[PDB]
């Protein structure tokens, strides 16, 4: 059970699939390529899907909550990352407390008790979502800007910090720590070519950071 003989399964977003900013790229090139040989030889799988929210809305069918149940259940650790697609397309919040998986906070709850019935013994640690400068061409907004509700990344960032904290779950803070920033041009230059996703050298990196985290937080 230590992480170089775990198998690590990775849910997340378009930022781990691997898109590269334009669409392109792919789990090749994705953080979760590097992690493996970064902790000793675990084995990585990578669950990520452009485009998705952790919480279900109509406009799409792809959200985690969705996707939980099609995931491999049999890894011995799961690391879930995402939340900037519900904060740019305007998932609605909720409270503290809420189980609709259309609310953030309901769908973060959703994925903890999910996860923990269908793998019950797996380690379960959460990333909190990357910043962003935008990409206004798409929509989509930086992470210090109001989304159409009227809320900065930073609500979604607390609270999937509460739930977290309701069922005891590490987090590796990438929203604060990943030290790659969009809002530094030569980062987007080297690392985050559009402001929100990664090139190969970023997701690198990325990777780097992420390796640091999970050892942080398991033995």
């Amino acid at each position: 059970k230590s992480l170089s003989e775990s198998t690590i399964c990775c849910f997340g977003d378009s930022t781990t699939w691997g898109d590269n900013g334009c669409g392109g790229g792919g789990n090749d090139i994705s953080w979760t390529s590097h992690l493996g040989a970064l902790l000793g030889g675990a084995v990585v799988e990578n669950f990520g899907i452009k485009g998705s929210r952790i919480a279900i809305k109509a406009d799409r069918t792809d959200s985690f909550v969705e996707r939980l149940d099609g995931i491999d259940d049999a890894a011995d650790v799961y690391v879930v990352f995402g939340g900037v697609n519900d904060f740019s397309r305007n998932v609605p919040l909720g409270e503290l407390g809420s189980t609709d998986a259309h609310e953030f906070y309901g769908a973060v709850d959703y994925l903890i008790r999910t996860i923990t019935a269908r793998s019950p013994q797996a380690k379960l640690v959460f990333m909190t979502p990357c910043k962003t400068s935008g990409k206004h061409e798409k929509d989509i907004p930086a992470s210090d800007e109001l989304n159409h509700l009227g809320l900065t990344q930073a609500a979604y960032v607390r609270a999937m910090l509460e739930v977290c904290d309701r069922y005891s779950v590490p987090v590796i803070d990438l929203y604060a720590q990943s030290g790659i920033s969009p809002f530094l041009p030569e980062h987007r230059e080297l690392y985050m070519p559009d402001g929100l996703h990664y090139s190969p050298a970023g997701y690198e990196r990325l990777a780097h950071r992420i390796a640091a985290g999970l050892t942080a937080v398991c033995r």
